């Protein structure tokens, strides 16, 4: 019947970062013709697959790479039987058995699969707690391209980023951040989740912002005040700066959901030099009242002056982190 649970408390991130993330697998986000002798049909839609499917193993050998397909196109056509690759769909593994026609020009013979390795982008780190030295960032799922399903994390790898200039765009939309990802390739994190508020990992050392390098207590949803805010963000090089927000609307999350606040770009050097909420800001934090409340995730399709952003606690319960202040053991 005693008193006295303890406060949590996390580092605001901002910098720009580059996000690799290695899917399991290889991830199959389409399909494609190949030449037949008599009538024209492709394997992969006959055989039993389709966009967002993941082959991890092809005929009961896990694949780890795009390369992995090389040794087998050759091996396929010899043998000639069938191709009884199992692939994975949700939590669920599923097994067609298919046989690879050929392609005129090379010679050689073809899957007609499209498949992609990876998924790449460049977005804003959110925080790490220092005891754990685990982190958020991002605070929005990673999607493929062509599929806009999440990709399933085998690994990834996290990286500095630069902001090398802003270009107006005459057709089109006109404001472009153009980004400069680290060719050193230095991994200052790794990535265990790909998340529906976010990308988290465990860093290698703690980084710097130089503006906000001091931890934060976290907020719950029914903290968060209409009215001013700030966000940490990169728009110049590698620097993270401070820009004045405004907490436009927010609602009480009862259960994990995604956009808990509505947020409106009220910084005037922001409005100039990007005309508010632009690629790259995908995990930049929002910080009112000395707390880390959470990160911007949306612009308004049309309103890049406004946006939306996911509240705190959902990255943190996604992180492995307790905010009523517990702690696990070793």
């Amino acid at each position: 019947r005693h008193m006295g649970l303890p406060d949590l408390k996390v580092i605001p991130g901002g910098q720009s970062i580059g996000v690799k993330l290695h899917s399991v697998g290889v991830l199959v986000v389409g399909f494609h013709q190949i030449n037949t002798s008599e009538g024209k049909k492709s394997p992969g839609e006959t055989a039993g697959i389709e966009a967002g499917d993941i082959i991890i193993e092809m005929n009961g050998q896990k694949i780890e790479k795009m390369n992995d397909v090389a040794p087998f196109i050759q091996k396929a056509g010899k043998t000639g039987e069938s191709l009884d690759l199992l692939i994975k769909r949700d939590k669920q593994k599923i097994k067609t058995k298919l046989i690879p026609e050929k392609d005129e020009g090379e010679g050689k013979y073809r899957i007609g699969l499209y498949i992609r390795d990876s998924a790449a982008g460049i977005g804003t780190m959110t925080f790490y707690e220092p005891k754990t030295k685990k982190y958020g960032a991002l605070g929005h799922v990673i999607s493929d391209m062509d599929t806009k399903k999440p990709i399933v994390v085998e690994n990834g790898e996290i990286v500095k980023s630069t902001v090398t200039s802003i270009e107006k765009g005459t057709g089109g939309n006109p404001g472009e951040k153009l980004a400069r990802f680290s060719s050193e390739r230095k991994t200052i994190g790794d990535i265990n989740r790909n998340s529906p508020f976010g990308i988290f990992g465990t860093l290698h050392q703690p980084i710097q912002n130089n503006i906000s390098d001091q931890a934060l207590p976290v907020a719950f949803s029914t903290e968060v005040k209409k009215g001013p805010a700030e966000i940490l963000t990169v728009i110049d090089d590698d620097k993270v700066e401070k820009f004045d927000i405004e907490i436009v609307s927010t609602t009480p999350q009862k259960f994990p959901a995604t956009k808990g606040m509505v947020l409106k770009i009220t910084d005037p050097r922001l409005l100039k030099e990007t005309g508010g909420i632009v690629q790259g800001m995908a995990g930049a934090p929002i910080i009112q009242n000395g707390k880390v409340i959470g990160a911007v995730t949306h612009v308004f399709v049309n309103d890049p002056t406004s946006g939306y952003g996911v509240h705190i606690e959902w990255m943190l319960s996604e992180a492995g982190i307790d905010i009523y202040g517990k702690e696990k053991a070793s």
